[PDB]
């Protein structure tokens, strides 16, 4: 089916499901990576940069997960988004040292929760021509 | 009643209570946790942490009791959100060392107020799974 | 008749009245009060509060009485909202130490004042129940 | 007729007139007055207080004549605003001290702009009442 | 025509034309002045004072004559904006020591740039009546 | 066909296409310059100047690319965008040093992208009239 799904499994908490086998279904995301122009002397890119993904999900029984990683700052130690489209594989993320740093969970104005995760190591891959990037990974 | 409901009680007040016996119907909740992506050397999760909730509700017969909780720094001694939903119970939230840090009351432009709650230890719980999260509880 | 008047005698000034007899009609209210978490070591809470009411209004008579406290720093002697609705009274403020800290007059783009009056004590009850909160009273 | 009118004589320029004989309509006021909650010490409530009021109006005769004052610093000798409404004088403004602090003039997207003038002294006059306030005048 | 019409010479371009001859049309101005209420001990008011003056237009053959004036900092000779409504000519502005200060250009979402140009001494004319004013001139 | 097309080599991950041969279509640009009135005494132009240009576009298999570029501090070694507008070559940019600053990638809320690049050295050409500006070129 098509769509955003999240594979990702807690440091402590194990794998963290909703209710794509395994994977929690994403209603959006947006990446968001902020590079200085001019980088500090004796600075690694990695240290200057920020990346965060903020993901918006349907509130599930994955949520109390979610919440208590947050709080215990449990990093994630499998952390992958696949996107499909018309079908068929779209682009494959997946995300290093993945720490979560900002929910919020509401009620209409269903339950919906916007997760923000930073991240240091990354990598996106476009499935149909395999050209992949990676920057800070393993 | 499917909805969103508040069960509290003041440490000084006792039961606080509107017009689900004994729950206050809430309009609508954002509860937004922050954790900073760098944990200050030597510095506790919780202290890093902030966790607010904030409860939108029409103005009743509770609205004086929070409105002085407020003004004298009065703790919350109990403190659970339940959220119904299509009948069945969805979400148990529980909260510890309930401080309200700030009300708005308004007319129409009925009566309405958003109040504002810090918390320091938390719970959620998917009720149909039993999946339960908690941080810097007790 | 339904809606929120205000009852109001200035120190300097006296009684202010509109065109309920003796009060003035205002179109709309919102009661901000705002509470540190975290308490200054050795700080009342009320110093460590900011209480503000702003209040909606059409220009009228007292309009140059409400301006002319402003700039002259004068306490309100006597500040009390009522607030009646669908026939009777549904909920009584008081305020002490009431003064006046911001003005904006406007025409159509009627006549249109907003007036926002900071506040030490305050008094909120709940008429039909006769419930009531206060802090920081005389 | 109705409406906002201003009479306004600077101290170089003489008597400012655009096309209630020898007034200029204005399209729309705002008079914004701000006074801190804790006075400094040792401070007057005017050097803590900000007045400012601002005029829209369409760009005529008299624009070159306040571009022209807002550079030199030139200050008004008369500024009084007038309105007018269903027919019959409602409130008169004067202001003393009156420096031209601000000005947009701009285009559709007929010719309109904006000039925010801050003062000192102040009057407001009910008109049908008689009612009258002032502060920090002559 | 109607609307407005720039003529501009570079200091090193020379004549800066579009495709009222000689004249750019721009779509849309918004001249922005500002005057701190408190003059500086011994500071005049041009240095005080802040004059900036925003034209809107369509990307065409100047477009990259102001754009690279922008990056030399090159003083534009002659600056002059004529607007003509509903026929005749309403008003003259001239500028001078005009510094190009920010550029956008963008696609729509035709090609459309904004020109920021900061001034020191101005003219403003009213044609109809010959009413002019300026400061900080020559 | 008409719009925006980007050609892009990187200097470590050569030539990046989308699915003009070889140019990725661009749904939208906005090039953003800046430079302060005041020159700080000593500063040449560039260094006081900041210009950024954010191209909008359909993520695709250009993607992963820009995006490790952005993490690696990869400069792009040619940049060059044209714009065809009816039919026919409208304006050509050409940016130096160019460095990716900022990505933002999301979902629909198809799959888009805004990167944001910063440049030191352009050029701008107006091709049927043969004007161009340039300024800090090789």
């Amino acid at each position: 089916l098509a769509g955003i799904y999240l594979k990702v499994k807690g440091k402590t908490t194990g794998e963290i499901k909703g209710s794509h086998d395994g994977k929690i279904h994403i209603l959006a995301f947006k990446n968001d990576y902020d590079m200085p122009a001019r980088l500090q002397e004796g600075l690694t890119p990695a240290a200057a940069a920020r990346g965060t993904i903020t993901l918006t999900k349907e509130m599930d029984r994955s949520s109390p997960q979610f919440l208590q990683a947050l709080g215990k700052r449990e990093m994630m130690e499998e952390f992958e988004i696949t996107i499909y489209s018309p079908t068929e594989l779209l682009f494959t993320y997946k995300f290093e040292k993945v720490l979560i740093t900002h929910m919020d969970q509401y009620s209409p104005t269903g339950y919906i929760e916007e997760i923000k995760f930073t991240y240091s190591g990354y990598s996106l891959e476009h499935a149909e021509s395999g050209i992949a990037g990676a920057a800070n990974w393993k």
